[PDB]
């Protein structure tokens, strides 16, 4: 039988004759996995650290050619140090100078 229901007749049909009599008891028990398990699924990846940067970082692509021969002397380095620095800098001191702001404790001995 069909279950898209083309004209509609089984989707209304079958969802206003329904006698909330397994449903709001298995849906509710699915609510409640289902939406963790879905999070469990894009977090279970330990390396996934790694994957929040990796569609991030790309958009540093442009200035990302660092990688380009020198000339100015100042110009090679203001690619790649520019970079080093604020990214180093802030992903050094704003992520654990940051992280650490809030916990006067030693989390890492």
């Amino acid at each position: 039988m069909s279950d898209a229901g083309r004209k509609g007749f089984g989707e209304k049909a079958s969802e206003a004759l329904k006698p909330d009599s397994q449903k709001s008891y298995a849906e509710q028990g699915k609510e409640y996995i289902t939406d963790k398990a879905d999070k469990v699924a894009g977090k279970v990846q330990p390396e996934d650290n790694k994957g929040v940067f990796q569609g991030v970082h790309d958009s540093a692509e442009k200035g990302k050619d660092n990688a380009e021969g020198q000339g100015e002397s100042l110009a090679d380095q203001a690619r790649d140090y520019m970079g080093a620095a604020k990214s180093k800098l802030n992903d050094a001191v704003e992520y654990v100078s940051g992280r650490v702001h809030g916990e006067e404790d030693p989390t890492k001995k």
